[PDB]
C-alpha cells in the first residue's frame, strides 16, 4: 500500500472507509492463518486477535455511521500499509510461518501510526480514546506476533 | 516498590527470584479481578491475559534451575515495581475498576522494562531470548491493558 505520510491526501471518510476494510482484511487473515498451523500454542494466540479485528470493524462501522448518517459506507479503492489476503494453500516449512508472522506485524505497525494520525485528524475527546484504543490494540498485537517470530526463528519452542 | 534503577543492588538469582515472585503474585491478582468484574467483555479480556502469563511462571523456574541446578529459588524481601496484592473485596464503582487496570498496567510497564535488562544482564543467546519474549509479552499486556483503561474512560467523566 502506500506510506502512512499521504493518509493526509485523503478525506476522513474514506480513512474511516479505509479503517473498516483493512479491519476486515486482517480479520479473515488471522481466521486463514490461524486454521493453518497444527502447532499447538501459535494458533491461540491468533485466534484471538482475530477476534480483536472482528469487534474493531463493529466499533468503526458504529463511529463511521455516527459521523455520517444514513450514509452507506463507500470503501475506497486504495489503502495504506500492507493489504494482508487470507491464506489459501497450505504451510510446507516452518518458514512459511515466519513469512506471515513477519508481515502480520508489519501491517500491525503500520496499523497503530494509522490510527495514532487519525486520532489528530478527529476532534470530540471521545472519538479521540475511540482512536486511542485502536492503535494501542494494534501495537498490542506488534509484541505479541514479536514474540513468537523470534521463536519459530531460532527453531526453539518457548 | 523499588525503582528498576536499583536492580544493581541484586544478584541474577535474587532477581530471578523476584520476577518469580512478581509473576505469582500477578496471575492470582487478575484471577480475582476477572472474578470481579461483571462486564462481559473486560473480564475476558482480564481473563486471557490471566492465562498468558500463567506459564510464566513455569518458565522462569525452568531458567532458574538451568542456570542454579540443585539451588532452590530464594525470594528477597525487597522488590522492584509495584506488587499487585490479590483483589477480595466487591468492586462497587467503576472507579474501582479503573484503579485497579492502572496499576496492572503500571506493574506490567515495570515488568516489561524488567526484562529488557535482565535480557542484557544475563548471557548465553538462548537465555536472552527468554527475557526477549517475557518483555515483549509483557510490552504487550501493558497495552491491551491501557486500551481498556482508555475505553473505560468514556464510561463516566464529565
Amino acid at each position: 500500500g502506500l506510506p502512512i505520510e499521504k493518509m493526509a491526501d485523503f478525506s476522513l471518510e474514506e480513512l474511516l472507509g479505509m479503517a473498516i476494510k483493512a479491519e476486515i482484511g486482517a480479520r479473515e487473515f488471522y481466521k486463514s492463518l490461524a486454521e493453518k498451523i497444527k502447532i499447538e500454542a501459535l494458533k491461540e494466540k491468533i485466534n484471538w486477535l482475530a477476534e480483536e479485528e472482528k469487534k474493531h470493524e463493529a466499533l468503526l462501522r458504529k463511529l463511521y455511521s455516527q459521523m455520517f448518517p444514513g450514509k452507506e459506507v463507500v470503501f475506497p479503492k486504495e489503502h495504506i500499509g500492507p493489504e494482508l489476503q487470507p491464506v489459501a494453500r497450505e504451510l510446507e516449512k516452518v518458514q512459511d510461518i515466519i513469512d506471515l508472522i513477519r508481515w502480520a506485524m508489519k501491517a500491525e505497525e503500520i496499523a497503530a501510526e494509522f490510527y495514532l494520525k487519525l486520532e489528530e485528524m478527529v476532534k470530540e475527546e471521545e472519538k479521540k480514546r475511540l482512536m486511542r484504543y485502536l492503535a494501542d490494540m494494534e501495537r498490542g498485537h506488534y509484541y505479541t506476533l514479536r514474540a513468537e517470530y523470534e521463536l519459530l526463528l531460532n527453531w526453539e519452542m518457548y
